[PDB]
């Protein structure tokens, strides 16, 4: 249908197996489930390919592979440029956070395709605080206020591809895709997810993946 | 000699053994061995005081005992009211984070001495951002700007004792012992402290203190 996926996954810790199956497929098969996505430009290294490109028959969207870039934006990028022209929708996702919901995609689908842009988080749970260039405290920031942000971050193709164009034109810095559409004045929606889409890097943490899938 | 700890601690999750020891006395043991700390007021309720009790005549501190309060900051209150009258700094430390480190509790008293008010802290890993009613991103806070704040939280016992005079009389809220002193104008030092410096609640947490204990 409308959205196309862009997988972010370029051992790596994305391919470690949880529950014997690579980290980087839970998310990939959730999003081929959903009658919203067209298709999935899988991000990857050529070694990789196959890990996805077995289940190419099965799944219920065209795949497609894009070639990573030396940074985390430069991948986004590249994984642009092969969607369906007429895709309504990019739902950018890093390969790392497996255990992302159904119910969650969908919520921030729905509002990325309302406002331009979402994501989505979950309050930050730790007590913040601003520090200046001196270490010491500026002020304590609301608790309401505060959120981490997950993936998917959903945006709109006209509007990220505009955002892309930004960027290099003046040598900007990024931190994550919807930091790209700030800098355009076009609002963000942050998406309430859930704690347990969690990225999984340590062996703590995968540990932890296992006792969610349970 | 010149400190006084206050050790929060009111099966509980800081009873939950580690390696065989109840969470609690890992940071008690940590405070008793170190030169600075002349005293040590638990706050348990009286329970658990057998647990410290055990101890009295091994450790290098005088001990005593506070009753605890409906929230955290009365407990705080409760554990200031008994430490000596001549103590310069009130070291405020909560018994759920028992790895905190010895030269990190050094640091933070130091600070504490110095500035009048210090609490530990590691820079926010996550992506943060500040979120208003509207559920839109307001800016991305600045990376270098955002930190964790663990405990110790170290205060000279006249800013505290004048800080709670202040919430009592105007009925303020309260986060943690530092936003008391953040009312006051008087600056609150971050110390750089260390991840490993958590907080445990969960049994993932738990393996994950083991792992470190490591
Ligand atoms: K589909
Ligand atoms: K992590
Ligand atoms: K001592
Ligand atoms: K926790």
């Amino acid at each position: 249908k409308s959205v196309s996926v862009i997988l972010l996954a370029g051992m790596p810790k994305q391919y470690i197996p949880l529950l014997g199956q690579p980290i980087a497929l839970y998310s990939f098969f959730t999003f081929s489930r959903m009658p919203e996505v067209k298709e999935i430009v899988v991000v990857c290294d050529p070694f990789f390919r196959d890990i996805f490109e077995e289940y190419e028959e099965s799944i219920d969207v065209d795949l497609s592979f894009a070639i990573p870039g030396k940074e985390r934006q430069d991948s986004v990028y590249s994984g642009l440029q092969e969607i369906d022209v007429n895709s309504e929708l990019v739902c950018i996702h890093d390969s790392a956070r497996p255990l992302v919901n159904t119910e969650d995609v969908e919520k921030v689908l729905k509002d990325g395709s309302a406002v331009g842009a979402a994501v989505l988080g979950v309050p930050a749970k730790a007590t913040i605080k601003e520090v200046n260039s001196d270490s010491l405290v500026v002020k304590t920031l609301d608790r309401k206020t505060l959120w981490e942000m997950q993936t998917p971050q959903v945006i709109k193709p006209e509007l990220l591809k505009k955002g892309f164009e930004l960027v290099k034109s003046e040598g900007l810095a990024v931190t994550d895709d919807v930091s790209i559409v700030e800098y355009l004045k076009h609002p963000v929606y942050v998406s309430q997810g859930s704690y347990t889409n969690i990225k999984v890097t340590t062996p703590d943490d995968l540990l932890l993946a296992e006792r969610i899938l349970s």
